[PDB]
């Protein structure tokens, strides 16, 4: 059985927390995949390393070990929705991120609580790839508990996240996550008129998640 625990992020952990998040959204990620080519494993380097310090500074993130291994098999980068920093992206990553402002921005500023730590943004996770599915669905269960505790021992009032796998979709669902959007991910029109997931089948939405602590 697999057995884990939680450590706040720390300076050092920045080349684990990137080696996991290029591993588990380099040509996995189900948004990314339709802006191909062009999606370069240094475009989310890039942006991690762009964000490593106040990220660390603010303290609403978190490593897994396993106590087993004591090796990090997980990570939970959070910051509040209101505080965050924002990187200029020159990559092709730009267009992911101004389709998730373009489905939370609406619903973030004009329906959830206004003011400072209020909105727990749960920004991305991941686990290392080794990881069978049971470690990888026990792993994902161990992060879901410690997001909601962090959430809870900081004062805010919920947590808010994009899901746009099926998987943390219906993850977010049995968690008992607030469906605020259900968008068709095919439906998105760029600035230049263009649809840059148009190829995207029907099915594939992206959901925006709430649930109040
Ligand atoms: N949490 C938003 C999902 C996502 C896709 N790509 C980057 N992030
Ligand atoms: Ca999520």
């Amino acid at each position: 059985m697999l057995k884990m625990e939680a450590v706040p992020l720390r300076l050092e952990h920045r080349q684990e927390v990137i080696d996991i998040i290029v591993a588990s959204f380099y040509n996995k990620a189900d948004l990314e995949q339709w802006l191909k080519p062009g999606v370069l494993r240094t475009d989310y380097s890039d942006i991690l390393n762009d964000i490593w310090n106040v990220l660390v500074e603010r303290d609403l993130s978190f490593v897994v070990y396993d106590t087993n291994t004591d090796r990090i098999i997980g990570t939970a980068l959070n910051f509040d929705a209101r505080n965050e920093p924002e990187v200029d992206i020159k990559s092709k990553l730009l267009i992911v991120f101004e389709f998730l402002e373009f489905c939370e921005g609406p619903i973030r500023d004009n329906y959830l609580p206004k003011g400072l730590n209020q909105i727990l943004h749960s920004f991305m996770m991941g686990t290392a790839e080794k990881l069978n599915p049971r470690e990888n669905i026990a792993c994902m269960h161990f992060m879901e508990h410690e997001v909601l505790r962090v959430a809870r021992e900081k004062q805010f009032a919920g947590i808010f996240t994009t899901n746009t796998s099926p998987l943390t979709q219906q993850l977010a669902d049995v968690y008992h996550y607030k469906t605020l959007l259900n968008f068709q991910v095919n439906e998105y029109v760029h600035s230049d008129g263009s649809r840059p997931f148009g190829d995207a089948p029907d099915e594939q939405r992206a959901i925006v998640h709430w649930k109040e602590v």
